[PDB]
Formats: structure tokens, C-alpha cells, sequence
């Protein structure tokens, strides 16, 4: 089938191959049902003398076709992208052993866990900080969209925070190239969370840069609420009727009107009525001036 | 889309509806990336006076289309099956609140966790016990197959152990009816673990009762090793080449020849060269005589 072709084809880019003997794996940083990200250290990694701390993504022993395909897909995409706010691939291990992805280590972990820790007990997160984060992410999406690449899974859990509070879009296992037709379409049910998908993605299984914009709107919401849960208290299965009747999330207690207006814009029913990521950056910049 | 139709159609069988006010939810018994099973207690459940202890399956807040569809699918199947070795549905809550599935509580939990606990520190599991378990499960599959229902996810983690060590096949979210064409076919990548799928399911995405037989073979293996990991040390992505070149798992240190021969039979390349569940029961019965 399609996956076995990809697996066999993978066997036959030496630039990205790292020797397993140079890699030492540490504690788990995060897990899922079929795969996990682990802390690791790499000896003589790409012209860097000595050991370099890194993150490593792998499957679990009981991984499925879907999870395997996602890993192969994430590697394939990451080889093509270089941007300050997109996570950086170093290489992979696939010869004699489990497939491992090696990326630059992100100091503070996911943006969601970072924001939620921030609301407890060196410096407190200001509004200007939150706007800075959104803008950094907006810039990265402006880069991806300009390559006609759709992420399909924008969410605070899928953004990483590195040294000096720099945003890193991660988790590219579901992203697709849409150069030809400008849309990606999945016939079966996605493995993307209901509460983050756009109305046309949820109902029609249609994914575009403009649907990425919708997800960025929910991401704006997570940020402003310091890691809140979208549509709080509402069951995911109710989103169909709720969105189809024109309902949207309400303004968070700690959210400016200017920011909420942007959220609502990202959530327009007509996908072309939504702003593009270039507009979002421009909007966010005006907010800090 | 297909899911939204199912969601709307669900709104409009009163026999299975339980009042949420009669249900108290307890601790988590098991979790996944998009859903969990919880311990619960039900007041006046189906003609049973007072409180009844039960298990409840629900989604998590960030559930996806796939996970929602699986829950709706599991409920729909469970309404149709009644068997001593198939888990028993009591009802569901879907009005004003999150969808919840209510089933009979299983004392010792999953068969995998039960077998693994058994290999530590009232009575020890004998060989006769393990053969008894396989036979109980074989009987349940003989019931499902006779209804032309394919489980698609036979595994020790998906079997439950109730009072008096009685086996209960669970997790029917992926099972499909195959009355018409005798085969179910998935165009996209399954969410079933690689190491449990049959050679034609893994490569060709083809699922039948005979592929259920293949999975029962791996299940036989888990049991005999008291919850061992299939193809130990071998990366899932290597299963394609390994199975296509005719390799199979070797005989476990604590496994009789008679039992291993059955495993090998379940693992024949030609699906019709495999035994049917009626033969497996007969084989297992001869083993205890
Ligand atoms: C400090 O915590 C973390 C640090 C991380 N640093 C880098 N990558 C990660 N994840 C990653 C790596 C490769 C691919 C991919 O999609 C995601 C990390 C995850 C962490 O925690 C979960
Ligand atoms: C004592 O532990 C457990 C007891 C359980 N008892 C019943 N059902 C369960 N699971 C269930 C319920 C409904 C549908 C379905 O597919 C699975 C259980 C799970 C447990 O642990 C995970």
C-alpha cells in the first residue's frame, strides 16, 4: 500500500543521517498514544564539537500505520523548512534501529504548558509579551503559507518556547503541500482536535491557509487566557450545531477589544473574508504601537 | 460531512438513555489521547434497585473527529451484541452534556495489565488458566464472526477480566459489519497497532474474520508470555519487510508446542489457510483434555 511504498523508498539524503552510536537518549519530555518526544544529547552533530543537547521524537512499540506515516511526513517537511520560528531539524536515525527525529532543543517546552505554569505562585508575562508571542507565530505562518504549506494543526500545545522566549511552530506530521490546487482534502475523519478546526474543515474536510488562519484564532484565544480550554464546558460534539448557527467563543475577561476583533475576523464563515497572515502580523504590530 | 450527519441523526432508542443526575463519576481507570474510561456508580439502572458500580467511557475536551466517530460507532455496535464474553452495554448519556457510555464494570481491568501484575512478588496463573482465557475469548469471537462482525482490534489490552476471571472482549470502536461483502476496506491508514495487524490488512488495508484470526494469534502470544511485547525489540516499521519475507515470531520460552502450532496456523499468509474461530475453540478444548 501507500505506506509500505514510503517505507521501502525511505531506505534509499545522506545529509540528514546521524549515527545512533553518537546519540544518548534521556527522559521523556512528552508522550502520546503511539509516540513520544525525548530529551537527548548528540556527539559531533553537524560540525558542532562535543555534545549538543537536543530533542528526539520516536514511535512507541505499539505504533499504528497513522503514527508511522505522520513521522515520515514530519521528517519530509522539516527537511524543507528553515525559519527562525519554525523548529529546526538536525537529522534522523533510521539505519539498524527505530526511526528517530533529531531537532533543536526548546528550553521551556510547549507554549501551552508554559502559559499555564505562568499562572501560578523570573518575570511575569505581560500583555506586550503575549502580543509578541502571537506576532512571532504569525511570522512563521506567513513563511509557511508563502510556500503553500498548510500546517493543519495550529494550537498552543503544538508551539514550543525556546531560549529567550522565542516561539517555534512544531508538530508538522499533518501538514500538507498545496502548491497545485491550493487546498488539501481528507476523505476520512481527521486526527485534529474538533475545537481547533475551521467550520469548512470540520464539516467538509477542506484544509487551506485560510483554515490555518481559523486555528490561529483559537491559538490567539489560548494565549490571552494563558492556556485556557476553547469553548469551555461545551462538549466537542456540540461544535457542529454551535458553529453552523453562527456562534463563536466570547471575549475572555483579560482580552482587549482590539485582540478580540482579530479573533472574530479569523473566525468568519467565508474563508476569504478572513485576514491573511500578512494582515495578522500587521494587525499585531499596530497593537504594540 | 459523514460525521455531522451521524451527530444530527443521533439526536433522534429511548431504551438506552440514562439520566445524568443518576450517574456519579469517579477515578480514571484508563486513558488515551482523546478519551478515557472512568469508574462510576449508577442509581436505579435498568430495574436494579439502588446503586450499581459501572464503567463509563467518554471523550476528552480536545477530542478529534476520529475519536468522536469511534465512540458513536462503539455505542452502535454494543447495542447489537449480547454475549457472556462480550462487554455489556447498559446505556448512554447524550442529552444536555458530554456523551457517556455505560457498561458493566470489570473487576480486574484489562487482560494485559492483569497478566503483567501476575508476574510479580490469591492464586498463581497456571497453564490451564491461560488456555481457559484463550478459549473464553475464542467463544466470543465465534459469536461475533457468526454475526459477520469484524472486531479489527483484537489485543490483550482490549480484553477485560471481570469477576471470577471471565474474559470480556471490549473496545468495539473500530469494528465493522461485513454482512454484504464479507470484507471491510479502509482507504486511509488505520489507527490499529502495526504489530497486531494481519499481512493483508497492513499492506492492503483489507479486514475480515480471517484477519481477526491473525490478531488472535498475537493475542495467544501475549497470553503465553503473560503480557509480552510482540516482535520484541523490533521496530514496527520493519514489520513490512519481515512479514513479506515470511518471518514470524518465534516460540516463547514458556509455550507448549501444541500452542505454538496454533499461533503459526493463525499466521498463515493465505487467509483461507488459517483456522476459523470454531476450529480454534475445538483446538483449545483438545488442549485441556
Ligand atoms: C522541554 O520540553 C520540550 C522540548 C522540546 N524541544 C524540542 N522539540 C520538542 N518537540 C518536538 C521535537 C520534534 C518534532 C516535534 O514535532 C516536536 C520538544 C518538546 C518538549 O516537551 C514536550
Ligand atoms: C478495572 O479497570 C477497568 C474496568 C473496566 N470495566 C468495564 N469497562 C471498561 N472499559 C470499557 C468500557 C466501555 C467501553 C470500552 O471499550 C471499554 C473497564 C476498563 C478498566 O480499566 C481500563
Amino acid at each position: 500500500g501507500p505506506l509500505s511504498l514510503s517505507v521501502d523508498a525511505f531506505k534509499i539524503d545522506p545529509k540528514w543521517e546521524f549515527p545512533r552510536k553518537n546519540l544518548v537518549l534521556g527522559k521523556t519530555l512528552g508522550e502520546g498514544e503511539f509516540g513520544k518526544v525525548v530529551k537527548a544529547t548528540a556527539f559531533h552533530l553537524k560540525g558542532r564539537a562535543g555534545y549538543t543537547t537536543v530533542a528526539v521524537k520516536m514511535l512507541k512499540e505499539n505504533a499504528s500505520p497513522s503514527e508511522l506515516r505522520d513521522l515520515l511526513s514530519e521528517f519530509n517537511v522539516l527537511k524543507q523548512v528553515n525559519h527562525p520560528h519554525v523548529i529546526k531539524l538536525y537529522g534522523a536515525c533510521s539505519q539498524d534501529g527505530p526511526l528517530l527525529l533529531i531537532v533543536e532543543y526548546a528550553k521551556y517546552g510547549s507554549l501551552r504548558g508554559f502559559l499555564r505554569e505562568s499562572r501560578k505562585v523570573e518575570r511575569a508575562l505581560t500583555m506586550g509579551d503575549l502580543i509578541s508571542f502571537a506576532w512571532q507565530i504569525s511570522q512563521g505562518m506567513q513563511y509557511l503559507a508563502e510556500m503553500k504549506l498548510v500546517h493543519r494543526d495550529l494550537a498552543a500545545r503544538n508551539i514550543l518556547v525556546a531560549e529567550g522566549r522565542k516561539m517555534k511552530i512544531s508538530d508538522f506530521g499533518l501538514s500538507r503541500d498545496v502548491y497545485e490546487e491550493d487546498s488539501y482534502v481528507k476523505r476520512s475523519q481527521g486526527r485534529i482536535p474538533v475545537k481547533w478546526m475551521a467550520i469548512e474543515s470540520l464539516f467538509d474536510h477542506i484544509y487551506t491557509t485560510q483554515s490555518d488562519v481559523w486555528s490561529f484564532g483559537v491559538l490567539l484565544w489560548e494565549i490571552v487566557t494563558l492556556g485556557g480550554n476553547p469553548y469551555p464546558g461545551i462538549p466537542p460534539e456540540r461544535l457542529f450545531n454551535l458553529l453552523k448557527t453562527g456562534h463563536r467563543m466570547e471575549r475572555p475577561d483579560n482580552c482587549s477589544e482590539e485582540m478580540y476583533r482579530l479573533m472574530l475576523q479569523c473566525w468568519k464563515q467565508e474563508p476569504d473574508k478572513r485576514p491573511v497572515f500578512a494582515d495578522i502580523s500587521k494587525d499585531l504590530e499596530k497593537m504594540m504601537v
